[PDB]
């Protein structure tokens, strides 16, 4: 749950949970939802 897991988060490998929500914003793809299953 909440109240533990953010303490956990920047005491157990803070230097790559904070990279993934970086690229967690960015696996969206805002231009590749406009190219999905597109010029068939």
């Amino acid at each position: 749950g909440r109240d533990a897991v953010i303490l956990l988060t920047c005491a157990i490998h803070p230097e790559l949970i904070f990279t993934i929500t970086k690229i967690l914003l960015a696996i969206l793809g805002p231009l590749m939802v406009l190219q999905a299953g597109i010029t068939k």
